[PDB]
């Protein structure tokens, strides 16, 4: 009855900040490692959008991104370039500006970014 | 084609501390096939082209990579076979969708040494 949102995230307080906010919007879905992949592969064909924060760089973050690509699903990735970091060039090389979107933001936008995307 | 074509992840953006160990997987890997492998796009592009190109995909997990899970995300889907090589003496604890991925013929998650990778090429690719 509401939106599918799937978040992904390797900080604490803007992931926190980023899903109490996703909140507004829909559902957010998000035994052994297995049991963990299976899980997470079904909320994310479940998913209506995939939301990662990408500053930190992570293997599983990057799965799941790859994944939700070869299901076709939307996707929005959050960068902070105050990190110092340059953002993996597969990453930001894969964006589109609609269906994969890669976004830089200060950290005191988040909310404002979220709400303009949603 | 002739040759197997193989294709290796490895971090790079994500920290470059395993180069040197790189290119010895990569040196042993081309006794076994080809190693096949807007700047960000055209990286992207040409890189999921040789991903599709790719017969075997071997990726070095030890170093967090949002680029190498980003690969290993699409070949699996790609239904490819892949290799993950992972170094315990990491003291790292490989993420949990890496390793919950492997089902042990497809998807194969390795723990080694750095002083036995070619030994364990070898046994891989025999
Ligand atoms: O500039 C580059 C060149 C290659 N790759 C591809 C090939 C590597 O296996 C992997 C490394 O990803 P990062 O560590 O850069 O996120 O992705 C990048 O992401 N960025």
């Amino acid at each position: 009855m509401r939106p599918a949102l799937y978040f992904c995230g390797s900080d604490r307080t803007l992931y926190e900040r980023i899903v109490s906010r996703l909140r507004r919007f829909g559902t957010v879905l998000t035994g052994g490692d297995r049991l963990i992949h299976e899980q997470d592969l079904e909320w994310l064909q479940q998913a209506d959008v995939v939301v990662a924060e990408v500053t930190q760089p992570s293997l599983g973050v990057g799965y799941e991104l790859g994944r939700a690509v070869a299901f076709n699903k939307r996707i929005l990735c959050l960068f902070r370039p105050q990190s110092g970091r340059v953002l993996s060039a597969m990453i930001r090389g894969a964006a589109d500006g609609s269906r994969f979107q890669v976004w830089d933001y200060e950290e005191g936008e988040v909310e404002a970014l979220l709400d303009r995307y949603f």
